[PDB]
């Protein structure tokens, strides 16, 4: 699924991401925009053989199991394929774990480089939430 901006903002809110760990909703939508362009079936292979999965490009090095990332962990206890569903629950649930991990949203390199310190609230502007 390719979500709409405001559609995703709503879903994210419903799933409890708004101010989750201090991070306003706009931060999560901006991250999804630049990670996956709002597409739940986004995958991107990393140079180290790990792959990033779904709306928030969650990486198999640490967070999910795809059976092809040697020496990796599955800290979210999911198959990575769960991160590709039209239903964002598993993505959101794993992201709570990642953003709680200590570096906050800097875990998402695109959030750091493209969203951090920006008017992120623009991404939820005029959305019925
Ligand atoms: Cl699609
Ligand atoms: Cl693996
Ligand atoms: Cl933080
Ligand atoms: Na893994």
């Amino acid at each position: 699924k390719v979500f709409g901006r405001c559609e995703l903002a709503a879903a994210m809110k419903r799933h409890g991401l708004d101010n989750y760990r201090g991070y306003s909703l706009g931060n999560w939508v901006c991250a999804a925009k630049f990670e996956s362009n709002f597409n739940t079936q986004a995958t991107n292979r990393n140079t180290d053989g790990s792959t990033d999965y779904g709306i928030l490009q969650i990486n198999s090095r640490w967070w999910c199991n795809d059976g092809r990332t040697p020496g990796s962990r599955n800290l979210c206890n999911i198959p990575c394929s769960a991160l590709l569903s039209s239903d964002i629950t598993a993505s959101v649930n794993c992201a709570k774990k990642i953003v709680s991990d200590g570096n906050g949203m800097n875990a998402w390199v695109a959030w750091r480089n493209r969203c951090k310190g920006t008017d992120v609230q623009a991404w939820i502007r005029g959305c019925r939430l």
